[PDB]
């Protein structure tokens, strides 16, 4: 799987993930009028007020 690496950016770019990680999340957090996200490989159980979601195909997070 080669999913974005990049965040809070327009045109990020694609890597492929090892290990045995075949999941991209997808976390986005908010300030007040506007708000960003990052990617990467991993599906994480945490808990906060901040957006969390997971993928599994290629550029599924972008």
């Amino acid at each position: 799987l080669e999913c974005h690496n990049q965040q809070s950016s327009q045109t990020p770019t694609t890597t492929g993930c090892s290990g045995g990680e075949n999941n991209c999340y997808k976390k986005e957090w908010r300030d007040n009028r506007g708000y960003r996200t990052e990617r990467g490989c991993g599906c994480p159980s945490v808990k906060k007020g901040i957006g969390i979601n997971c993928c599994t195909t290629d550029r599924c997070n972008n």
